[PDB]
């Protein structure tokens, strides 16, 4: 018996980092190798003091009908360190609102820190990160890195709580 079900999509391309991030979240332990075909998982939570049983469905792709119809919440994601990982967020966006209103759907946008380093540094600046946030309905952005979890916890809570509030 572990409560509600609240169906959490996560889009983005293959350079965004949202397998690693997914990983970090279920288990606290950060695995680089991200899944060409996506992933499906469930992790109970708790959000204002009842349980909840978190759907998570990273599918790998482009939202398509099926998907699209399914969430109540999606999390996009880019890498803050990859310029068509960015473009892709926006893109990916724009094929969801082919099959979902927006405004019915909380969404969340990450930009992780994961791949950035001394050689390979951030190509995406926090304000046209921003300027995305607003063209997704204005959702609320979060920089993330699953090496150590900085605010892994946080995304997936904020969506949950997103979800619960609306039902």
């Amino acid at each position: 018996f572990q409560g509600p079900e609240l169906k959490v999509g996560i889009v983005g391309n293959l350079s965004s980092g949202k397998s690693a991030l997914v990983h970090r979240y279920l288990t606290g332990t950060y695995v680089q190798e991200e899944s060409p075909e996506g992933g499906r998982f469930k992790k109970e939570i708790v959000v204002d003091g009842q349980s909840y049983l978190l759907l998570i469905r990273d599918e790998g792709g482009p939202p398509e009908l099926q998907f699209a119809a399914w969430v109540d919440a999606v999390v996009f994601v880019f890498s803050l360190e990859d310029e068509i990982s960015f473009q892709t967020v926006y893109n990916y966006f724009l094929r969801l609102c082919s099959f979902r209103n927006a405004s019915e759907v909380p969404m969340v946008l990450v930009g992780t820190q994961d791949a950035i380093s001394a050689a390979n540094p951030r190509v995406i600046d926090d304000s046209r990160a921003r300027k995305l946030s607003t063209d997704l309905k204005r959702c609320t952005y979060y920089e993330t890195c699953a090496t150590y979890g900085l605010n892994v916890e946080r995304v997936f809570q904020d969506v949950a709580q997103k979800v619960v509030a609306l039902r």
